Parts: structure tokens; sequence; C-alpha cells
């Protein structure tokens, strides 16, 4: 047996091969079993019965074709290597200024006599978790191979409580379900709600990052890191033995990965602690990704706070389309200048300029505009190939005028590249599209992949599409363009390597609050799941929570109080933050809007004050390069009472604190717009009791006093 | 019923809708049945049961979802329109200076009550055949649809003799089989030989252009024209009732075409005559294609006679790869400058310069070089995605020096873009690849798609790939680049619309003469099948027919005599002609090589003197802008005796004729290099008796005397 221990001795990973040569590992935390003996390995696709060289001669051993499919047992430990790593690095943007990468490593070389080939399984043990991956060295016996299935197991020590969404190859926009592992099977049917593109794979399949809470006080998170040149990993539960196992996303032919040595699988991670706050504080995912590959990133990659012509179309008040009189359109043939405007097209110059005015007046960085280009008439569900060209504006969208105006106002326009899931079409137009952005002042783009993937047969999270998503990001970096990709595979920390990937949706966002609503506890779960691996463009900030005010036919209601929406700018971390409501609605609650105007986007420090998945999350962050702090609390269906202790503030300093909280009897459903704002003085000796209503929360801006003229007339809170 | 007659009254097409509302047509030639009553129509893929708009509301008639799949019956004639067209046009390059487009047309509008939608079937009847297609007007009830199967029938009046190759979605590189329609089923297994990428679909499936000969003296050719934005059509035979039916190529999900109205299917053609020579003379395929879309085509599109560093690798004498010491390579990682040359890499500067020297010395236009770029080590059968970058040369290939040297010699280098069937990879690199060509003096490119298509699941001839092949040609046109695409879907006359597509292989070429050989009668069939729709880069000109002389491990023998190889420059039409052997071998038979040096590539007139599929083809062509004629005869297994009458020559003129013929004892197998060359005078009163040996033929250059001094010493032949 091989034993690996964490730097603090709290975690121990034991490895060995069983009597049939199957790699097996187990993990304990403070003497408590986290991962029971679980096997590791893969099954490879069998080679063609007949495969000939160019000279029409098959020189292969046809007697070993079946044996070659086995990459899961028959292994012998040939060699082992250990090492310790302890270095700190600084992210371009993040929750803290510096991240420490400290782990003890064990690399096991496994030789498989029957196939005369070897692989390496590398384990890295941190004080907050374990990460492992398979490595395939270049060798005479292993070069090109196809993965049939990966068989990485994660054996649970009990019937834990899980916070999960249905395993799916095409969408992650599902509401979370909280249940025992043994209850997943019976709840799967109702957990799978309708979506434009979805492919569930098992009655007990779930997506990662998967969050769990054990009966013996532990919090466990299962996920992956550095998903590159490989298919996305989901988890399939054996609910008899309570074992989760890797289930990769198949391509159009059912295969799960084309490999060429030397190559590695992404890392698989088990983050664990007896303190839920430590799950949020873990940086294992980022630490397992390759260091930044954009040498000059710091010079152009920057956080973005924005508003946009968007909610109009999401709610149904306005449209992305320019005209309604065409049964379909054909780019390059349809003459839009001869079509009749539907009178609902929000992406028109005059309206866009009004948004620019608002953004500039309130200190925002950019304005997003959707529906600016030809083609939106057919954007939804037609499996249309030549759906957009990403460069031709509608008759009522003056690209140059809008650029000139935005620039004069100190605002940047955020480009929108909805692809309607037509991927070859996007790649064919990508260089021209990025050049168009460069030529017209756009340095950030929100992309999208709504609908079933084209090439038809592929899924959103297969190896093929993962290659596309990264290709788009790498090409964007060459143009010094930042990317926010919706519908893409959920993040796994690749932002460390390519900091220009400032966001993804890849989970159920605020848009669904207009499609029936999101569960009240949704934002008390996302940080423990979706946010592990990268930020989310959740688009918070809805003040008029009744969608019927935007569109009479839309009776959806946002499940939140105004105060909780403010809190999300702190509890839903992201260097990309949108104030999603329309300008006129914010102008009706300008006193509350002040927090959105004040809140920072990048941080030097983050303190997770309180955290319990599905119930509440309270976070305090220190704005980068400042002595100012921002606090936010988001609560579930039962609300939450906080007894805050501001001892994290600097001793001897005075702070101007503004508390935005739920008013008495506030309620996400019956009284969402009831809030109070209190301004006073805070110090590291201050203590405050605040109550977050059901589906409520609170936000606090804490600015260091710079001139004594600020604390005039203010009292200690 | 409706009646449509050819301009000369010889052909009659009768159209009618039967009792169940199914469109039906029949065709007669000189009162003989060519096509028995056959139905026309298509079945569409059923729409998903639950499809919703963006508002989450299904606005469809769930009761109509089943009847909407029917686009084959329940029709009624709503309107009919007739018209006559008679115009002449001039191809940029071709077999004659002018082509006449003369037909009588009948357009039938068919309304389908149950689905409240209409389609149009347009028929065009020429003196040599019928063409028809389906048209789908844009209408409220027909916009986006997917084709399940096309059901275009071609009912035969008997058990004809057919010249066919196995129906296949991935290759056409099969030898032809000559048999009765009733014998196809029993011969299919042996007809399907091994290939790098192949997907047969039926025991009675064959490909088009399909050629047949009837017992009542007719020659019938079934094919299609203008295969654009649609899947390739093959034919499936009902060998019980002798009915051929359209069988389209499926995509990765099994579907056969994504359509969007207004749209049309390609044309389906039936070329018929009681004289086989008239099948070769038909221009129906080109006439049914859209007029030229390259405005300045005449200024840059030009025929090309070339040689190349190619046969070396095909025979195994040399290699495409630079080194043999690596199990695999990774572009951007593998440092070739540090690898050991295998000493077999033919694409090296010095060797290339020698080819350029030979090309310039003998009047050739270009030199093709394969194996010039990084990556060839892994080009075959690995289903490798990032296989080539199309721009990085190997250490021993000096791009700039070769460019300078070729330019100095008045030679152009032909670029080689083998993609190894990795299509997304080629598209991602295409603009840079074409720009590289432009920057380095390459104005023509030979592309290739060897291996199973990537995206994996697609076939070489599906709608997806057809889009790619045309995309490559259209983009090339923007760079003023000519394209010769191997492994692409066989031509259907699109060269009329895009004249820069100067070639395709898309059939069994000379390369297979090194892989065991082609059938002796192969070239007596290709003009009746493969050449209908476009020229072929057959790469004739092999003088040393024993491949073991290039590589001792290769015992393949070219099934031809030297004289027949010369004939192919006239009998295998193409504006792109290669002299495929190595310079050293041509230097052994320089007297015979003279014909290859003299023969033209473009023609003002073509006279098909003799023609019988599978037995012999004799053609005389007048070189464009000259009074010179070139003649070629290719024969099958039994040879052929020709009694030539040169009355096509101009009265009163004298011609210097050189006859390259098989020796009396010549034989493709036992005595292939035995030939005679006779030079003399020819006039329109001349008559010559020539015999083509088994697998032999002959070639004749007939140059008009410009200066009497050139005829001195010459006698009449
Ligand atoms: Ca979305
Ligand atoms: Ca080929």
């Amino acid at each position: 047996q091989q034993k690996l221990t964490s730097p603090d001795n709290n975690l121990v990973m034991t490895f060995q091969v069983d009597s049939k040569g199957a790699p097996t590992y187990e993990l304990t935390y403070k003497n408590k079993v986290v991962i029971k003996p679980s096997t590791l390995g893969l099954e490879l696709k069998k080679e063609d019965n007949t495969r000939t060289d160019f000279d029409w001669v098959d020189r292969r051993d046809l007697t070993k074709l079946d044996s070659k499919t086995n990459l899961y047992d028959g292994f012998e430990v040939k060699d082992t290597q250990t090492a310790t790593f302890d270095e700190t690095w600084q992210p371009v943007w993040g929750e803290e200024k510096e991240i420490r990468n400290h782990y003890n490593e064990l690399a096991v070389t496994l030789y498989q006599p029957m196939n005369d080939r070897s692989i390496v399984i590398r384990f890295r043990l941190f004080n907050d978790g374990l990460g492992f991956r398979y490595e395939f060295p270049q060798q005479k016996s292993l070069n090109y191979f196809v993965i049939k299935e990966e068989h990485s197991q994660f054996g649970m020590n009990g019937d834990h409580i899980a916070f999960w969404i249905p395993g799916d190859y095409d969408t992650q926009e599902y509401d979370y379900t909280i249940s025992r592992l043994s209850e997943i099977r019976g709840l799967m049917k109702e957990a799978i709600t309708p979506n434009s593109s979805q492919t569930p794979f098992s009655q007990t399949g779930v997506q990662t990052a998967l969050m769990m809470k054990t009966d013996d006080g532990l919090y466990i998170n299962l996920h992956e890191a550095a998903l590159v040149d490989y298919s996305c990993m989901h988890l399939n539960l054996d609910d008899k033995n309570m074992v989760f196992e890797s289930w990769l996303t198949p391509d159009a032919k059912g295969d799960k990965g084309y490999m060429q040595t030397p190559c590695n699988t992404p890392w698989r991670t088990i983050i664990v602690s007896d303190d839920a706050r430590n799950i949020l504080a873990s940086r294992i995912t980022l630490n397992l990704n390759e260091p930044c590959k954009i040498a000059d990133a710091a010079s152009w990659v920057k956080p973005v706070k924005y508003i946009g012509v968007w909610w109009d179309m999401i709610t149904g008040k306005g449209s992305w389309a320019y005209t309604d009189e065409l049964t379909s359109v054909k780019l390059g043939e349809t003459d839009y200048s001869k079509t009749k405007p539907n009178g609902k097209h929000s992406a028109n110059t005059a309206n866009v300029k009004r948004y620019i005015d608002f953004a500039a007046a309130h200190g925002f960085d950019a304005v997003l505009v959707e529906g600016w280009n030809e083609g939106w008439e057919d954007w939804f569900g037609n499996s249309k190939d030549y759906v957009f060209d990403f460069v031709t504006p509608y008759p009522d969208f003056d690209v140059k005028e809008i650029h000139r105006y935005a620039a004069r106002k100190g605002i940047k326009m955020m480009m929108h590249h909805e692809t309607s899931a037509s991927v070859r079409n996007y790649e064919r137009h990508m260089d021209k599209a990025y050049q168009f952005m460069a030529d017209n002042g756009y340095n950030s783009v929100k992309s999208g992949y709504v609908g079933n993937i084209i090439p038809r047969g592929e899924h959103h999270y297969g190896q093929w599409m993962n290659n596309h998503y990264l290709y788009a990001v790498k090409k964007a970096a060459d143009y010094k363009i930042m990317v926010n990709a919706h519908e893409a595979t959920r993040p796994t920390g690749i932002c460390r390597t390519y900091p220009n990937l400032i966001g993804n949706e890849s989970a159920r966002g605020t848009e669904y609050e207009s499609f029936g609503g999101n569960k009240v506890y949704h934002t008390t779960i996302l940080p423990f799941t979706r946010l592990v691996g990268g930020p989310m463009d959740y688009t918070p900030g809805i003040f008029e929570t009744h969608c019927n005010k935007m569109n009479p036919a839309n009776n959806s209601q946002v499940r939140s109080t105004i105060a909780r929406q403010l809190a999300l700018y702190v509890t839903m971390y992201s260097p990309l933050q949108m104030a999603a409501d329309i300008p006129e609605n914010y102008e009706r609650f300008m006193d509350a809007f002040q927090f959105i105007k004040d809140v920072a986007l990048d941080w030097d420090e983050t303190n997770y004050l309180e955290a319990e998945p599905g119930e509440y999350i309270t976070i305090a962050r220190k704005a980068k390069d400042t002595d100012d702090w921002y606090v936010g609390c988001t609560a579930g269906e039962n609300g939450h009472t906080s007894k805050l202790v501001f001892d994290f503030l600097t001793p001897g300093k005075q702070y101007i604190a503004t508390v935005y909280a739920d008013a008495k009897d506030a309620d996400w459903k019956e009284n969402p717009q009831a809030y109070t704002i209190k301004k006073g003085i805070l110090t590291n000796k201050s203590k405050l009791n605040l109550h977050a209503a059901n589906g409520g929360g609170y936000a606090i801006s804490i600015k260091e006093v710079k001139d004594k003229s600020e604390a005039k007339g203010l009292k200690r809170l």
C-alpha cells in the first residue's frame, strides 16, 4: 500500500492495486472515511477488425484486440514518485490577491503486462481535498486510442444529502434538488424540466460539481479541473452501494474521447471539510490548472460592470427580431431595408443611446445589446446552419454612431454573438467577427449556443465542443478580446490559464426568473456547485420582480427581495456583473441602486462569514487596492438571522457603513420591495444583528473614512 | 395528363398524378420506352412531438404532425406552365467553344390539400434527354423541413446491361463491373473491394452517373446535376421490378437533408440515345447548372499541364514523411529540425528543383509536390484532428527558394492540401492556407480527404460535406485560386458556375494501378460515367508500367500499353493533365513523350469518332484557337480496329501528322512498351487503319502546315 498525507496531516489517501490489478484508492479526513475503497481505470474502444497501412498490409496482433480494450486492471505498481509543492501566485482577477498552491504529491506508474503498456496516476493532496488524474505516456504500445468509458469511482460512506441537478449532455439550466442519495432516482423525473436542448442519460445521473452534506458533519464536493482536450465528466450513481462513477459525454457515434499520447485526463477532485465555509474558500480547482498563458493579460483583461438591452427580450416586452412579417430569412438575400419594423425591436440606436446615458451617469463600464444583427427572426430551434454572420447590423442599429457615442461617454459596448448552436457557422465567421469587434471598439463578447448543436449529433459538452469553446477563447485572446460564453460547458478553472474567459452562464441564471422563476434557495447553492471552477454571469439586480410589469402576458415572478438582489453582487462572485433591470425601473429605487453603483468587482481578500448550502451564505470582501469592504447575505426559504462581528476591519480605523436590508415583514413573494437603508459608523468593535427574510438577504458597503467631513452627523450602528 | 416533347419530336415525357395523388412520369425515345411509369416525391422527417417557441408555448397542430411527413402523394395539379429555351454559351474551358442550351419545359404546380402546401416539379426535355427537379416555394406551411428519403423513381423497361460501381457514402474508387441489372446483387460482395473509407448501403445499390445498354439498342445514363445544398444521390435497385430509386446520403443522425424554402433539389437526369457517341456529346448536365458566378474568371482560370513529386510516394519508392523515428507527431510540439531524415523524403528542395528543370525544359505549366509540410508521419487512418496546418514546411523544403526558382523557369508550383479527412481542421486553417499560397506564388491546389470524415459520423458525400467542398471552392475563388479536389463528391456540372473547380478525382484513378491495378476496360467506361458532370484528374502518362521498378516490394502492373497512356490525354478529358511518371522514365522514351508535350488541354471542337462502353472510345479534338487536331483511342480487353476517316479536317489544307500506335505484338500485360511512331502528311481525304492492342490504343497529333518547309521529305500517310 502507498500512503499520501496532507500537509496538516488531517487527510490521508491510501492507494494499492487489488488481487486482479485494479487501481484502488481511499480517502479519510480527520479519521473519518470520505471516499471508501474505489477503483480507477478506463475501458477503451476496440480497434477495427481490419485496419491496413498505406501499403495495404495489417501488421497488428489480431489476438490482442480484446485485451487492448482493458485499461482498468491487470496493473502492477512499477514505480512511485513523491514531491511537495508550495508556491503562491496572483490571479489577474479573483476573490483574493494571492492564492497558495500547497500539496503533497504521489505519482504511481502502473504497468500492464498483458498489453505491454503503462500509465501514471498522479495524486495531489491538499489540506482541503484530493485531486487525481490519469497520464498516458508516449510509448510503442500506446499512441492513438479512443475512450469507451472512464471508470473513476467515488464511493460514499453513507446516504448523504446532496444538492444536485440532472446529469445532461446539453444543459445545466435546471433548478437544484436537495435530497438523500437514495432519493435521487425517484426525484429525477420531476427534476428534469423542459429545455431547448437537453439529453439526460440516467435515472441516477447528476452533474458536477456535486455538493453533499454527511450525517457525520462533513461537506464533500466532487468535481473536475482543467477540462481540456477531453469530454465533460458527469457522475452516475449506483444507489445500492452508494458509489458515484465518472460518466463522460459521448460524441455523435457514442464514443467518449479521442486521445493521442502523451496526454492526460482532466483532474478529478474531492474537496472536503467539516466547515462548509472551507468548501467555498478552496482553490484546489484553480491550483490544478496550468499557469496563465496570456503574457500581457494584466494589461488588457479587466472586470466589467454592465447593463444592457436584454431584459426587454427575455421578458417578452421587446424582441430580438427587427420584423415579424417574414416566415423565415436568408442572409444575403433578405433585404431588411424593405421589411416593416415590428415596433418591438429594442436594439435601435435611440434606445441604445439612452442605455449608454444611464450607464455613463452611474459609473458602469459597458452596455450589452442583443438583437443588433441580421438573422434573429430565425434564431430559435430551427437547427439553422447559416443563421448569423455576426457582422451585419439591422437597419435601425447604427454601429458607428453607437460606437462614437459610447466612446465619448466613456462606455464600452459589449458584443453579442448568439450562435443558435450553429458551430461550424460561427467558426467560419469568427475571424471576421472578432476583426469587426476590433474595428468598431468592442473588446468583450457575450456568446451563446442556444439549441441543439450543429454539427448535428454532437452534444454541448462533448470533446468536440469543448475544443470549440477553448478555440474561441484562445483566438479571442489573440485579438485582446474577453469572452463570456453562455450554454458552454461549465467551468473547471481554465480561467487561470486564459484570464480572458471572464464568464459563462452554464447554469440556471436570472433569465429563468422570467420563465417561471428559480428556486428560492438557488443562490445559496450555486457558490457551492457552479461557482467552483469559475465565475458566473448570473445577471442579478432585478428590482421590479413582477414580470407582468414588463410584459402583461408574463406572470413569472423573481423569487427574491430587492435586498437579496443587492447581496448577490457579493455572494455570487464574478469579475463580470450585470445590473439586469431596465433603467426606468432602477430610477424608481435609486436609493437601493446606490449599492450596485458602489460595489466593487475585484477583491484583495474574501472572508466567508457564514455558509450552509441551501440555507444561507454571508460573505465579506475587501475591494482590490482599497480599504473598503462589501458584505452580502443571501438566504433560503426560511430566511436567516446573522450576528455579524466586524473584527475583520482594521483596528483604529473608522468606516462609513450603509446597510441595505429587508424591512420588517419583507418576503420574496408577498412583499419583495420592502427594504430599509441605514447609514452610520462602523469599526472593528462593531456588532450588528440583521435578519434576511424568506428569499431575502442584505448588503453592506463599508468605506474607510478618508476625510473627517464624512462622518459628520453619523452615529455608530 | 400532360405531354412534353423534345425539340426534334423524338422524345416524349408524359406526366400525370395517379388515383392516390402521386406524381408520375414516363419517357419514350423514338417510340421506345426508356422510363416506365415512375413516381416522384419525398418523405419528410417527423417534427418532434414537443417543440416550443421562446415563450414556452407550442403553437402547432399536433394532429398534423403525422400527415406533414407525406410529400409523395395526395397531390392535385393546380397549375402548369410551359416554355422553350434556346441559347448558346461559352465555357471558360471545355470540349468545345460553344454549348447550346435548347429544351422545352413543363413546370407543374402540385397542391396537397391535407397539408395545405404546394411544390413544383420542373421538367426540361432536350433532344438527348430529360432533366427534372423539385422546387419548394416559401409558404406559410412549408419553411424548414428535413428530408427522410427522396423517392424519385427510374423504372427500366428491361434487364439492361449496366456499367456500375457499388453505392457508397464514402468512396467511388472501385473498379467497374459490367453485368445485367439482375446480376448486380450476386456480384456486389466481390465488387466492394477494401478502401480507407467506405460505407456501402445496399446489396443492389449503385452510384451515379450510372451507364446502361438495352437489348433494343438504347444507351441510357442516369445521373444528377447541380448538387448544391443537398445530399448526394445514389441509386438503389429493386431487382424484382427493375426500378431504380433515389437513395440520398445520410448525415450522422441518419437524416437526408436540411431544407429551408425557397429551395430546390438538384436536377435528376436521364440521357438517352441509340448512338453511344451521343451520350458523350451530351451537355445536359452542364446546361442544368447556374451560369458562371466568377465575373473575372477568364482573366485567371487557365488549364494546367503538370508533373510532380508524387509517383515516388504512391509506389512506395519514397515517402511523404520527413522522418521514421517517431511513433506520432504533434504540430507545434514536435521539433522536426531535431529528427533524423528517413532518407526517403522526396519533397526536398534539390529534388524539387530537378522536377522544375524537367517541367520547364519540356513546356509544362506546373509542378505538384506532396509531402512538403509538417505532419505526414500521421496522415493515414488515425482519425487525427489537428493533422496538418497547411503552411509549415519540413526542414528540407525551402518554400521561398523553390518559388524563386520556379518563377525563373516560368513554372508555377501546385499546392497540396491533403486534409486526411479532418474537415474542421482544414476550415480553421483555410484562410491562412490560401493566403500562404497567394504569398508564395501558388495559384492552384490539389486537396484531399483520405480517411473517415471528422466530424466523426458524417460521410464524404452528405449535405454537410457537400457544403464544405463548395465552401472551399468559393473561398478559393476569392483568392483567384483553382481547385482540384480528390475524394470529394463526384462532379455534377458545378464547374459551369465556378470554373475554378478544374478537377476532382472522385473515381478510381491511376494511383490504383499501383495498388493492384485498374481493370483493362476502365478508361472505356469513365467517359460514360464519371466524366459526366466534370473532368477527372486521372493522372495518366505512366511509361514504366511495372511498379516493381520503383519499389521492389510493389508487384502491381499498370494495365495499359504506352500508346494507350498517350491516348488518355485525348480520351480522358480534363483542363488539368498530369504526366505522372518520373522524369527518368520519360527520358527513356522521349520519342513517345513528344505527344504528351504537344497535346493541348482546351478545345474549340470535339468529334466522338467511335464509342462503345467497356470496349473502345476514339475521339478527335481541335485545339482551341488553332487549326490543329489531336486524336486518341483507348481500348478494352479485346483491343480495337479503327478505320479512321479524316474528313473532319479542313478541305485544301495540309497537315503534319504523327501517329503513336501499339506495335503489332503489343499487349498491356506481356508487351506494354512496344510502340511505333510514324510522321507524314494528312488531308481531309486521308484514311487510316489502326489497331489498338488488348489494353492498348493510339494517339495522333495533326498540326496544320504553316510553312511549306515543314513538310519537306514527308509523304502522305
Ligand atoms: Ca441561457
Ligand atoms: Ca485518392
